[PDB]
Protein backbone atom coordinates (compact mmCIF):
# COMPACT_ATOMS: atom_id res chain seq x y z
CA UNK A 1 0.00 0.00 0.00
CA UNK A 2 2.56 2.90 -1.15
CA UNK A 3 -0.09 5.06 -2.10
CA UNK A 4 0.23 9.16 -2.84
CA UNK A 5 -1.61 9.91 0.28
CA UNK A 6 -0.11 7.01 2.09
CA UNK A 7 2.94 8.93 1.73
CA UNK A 8 0.88 12.11 2.68
CA UNK A 9 0.29 10.58 6.46
CA UNK A 10 3.91 10.26 6.22
CA UNK A 11 5.35 13.76 6.37
CA UNK A 12 2.67 14.49 9.24
CA UNK A 13 4.23 11.85 10.82
CA UNK A 14 7.74 13.56 11.25
CA UNK A 15 8.10 17.34 12.56
CA UNK A 16 8.35 20.49 10.17
CA UNK A 17 12.10 20.52 10.47
CA UNK A 18 12.65 16.55 9.69
CA UNK A 19 10.38 17.59 6.79
CA UNK A 20 12.54 20.44 5.81
CA UNK A 21 15.25 18.53 5.40
CA UNK A 22 13.61 15.66 3.61
CA UNK A 23 12.39 18.45 0.98
CA UNK A 24 15.57 19.98 1.05
CA UNK A 25 16.94 16.88 -0.62
CA UNK A 26 14.97 16.72 -3.33
CA UNK A 27 15.10 20.63 -3.81
CA UNK A 28 18.86 20.15 -4.44
CA UNK A 29 18.48 16.27 -5.95
CA UNK A 30 16.04 16.99 -8.27
CA UNK A 31 17.45 20.50 -8.78
CA UNK A 32 13.93 22.01 -8.51
CA UNK A 33 13.74 24.55 -6.18
CA UNK A 34 12.39 27.87 -7.87
CA UNK A 35 9.29 28.67 -6.30
CA UNK A 36 10.24 31.04 -3.26
CA UNK A 37 12.74 29.05 -1.83
CA UNK B 1 15.09 1.47 7.36
CA UNK B 2 12.54 4.15 6.74
CA UNK B 3 15.48 7.01 6.55
CA UNK B 4 15.35 10.09 4.84
CA UNK B 5 17.48 9.38 2.14
CA UNK B 6 15.56 6.05 1.66
CA UNK B 7 12.38 8.14 0.85
CA UNK B 8 14.44 10.68 -1.35
CA UNK B 9 15.16 7.72 -4.04
CA UNK B 10 11.14 6.53 -3.47
CA UNK B 11 10.07 10.28 -5.16
CA UNK B 12 13.19 8.89 -8.00
CA UNK B 13 11.60 5.34 -8.22
CA UNK B 14 7.84 7.04 -9.51
CA UNK B 15 7.05 9.06 -12.37
CA UNK B 16 7.07 12.96 -12.84
CA UNK B 17 3.33 12.94 -13.14
CA UNK B 18 2.43 10.76 -9.91
CA UNK B 19 5.37 12.83 -8.08
CA UNK B 20 2.76 15.63 -9.29
CA UNK B 21 0.07 14.36 -7.68
CA UNK B 22 1.92 13.89 -4.48
CA UNK B 23 3.32 16.91 -4.53
CA UNK B 24 -0.20 18.76 -5.45
CA UNK B 25 -1.82 16.38 -2.93
CA UNK B 26 0.50 17.56 0.71
CA UNK B 27 0.20 21.24 -1.01
CA UNK B 28 -3.73 21.07 -0.28
CA UNK B 29 -3.60 19.30 2.66
CA UNK B 30 -1.00 20.77 4.43
CA UNK B 31 -2.04 24.18 2.24
CA UNK B 32 1.36 24.90 2.27
CA UNK B 33 0.07 27.45 -0.65
CA UNK B 34 2.00 31.10 0.09
CA UNK B 35 1.21 32.01 -3.55
CA UNK B 36 3.70 29.82 -6.06
CA UNK B 37 5.68 28.19 -3.14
Amino acid sequence: SITKDQIIEAVAAMSVMDVVELISAMEEKFGVSAAAA
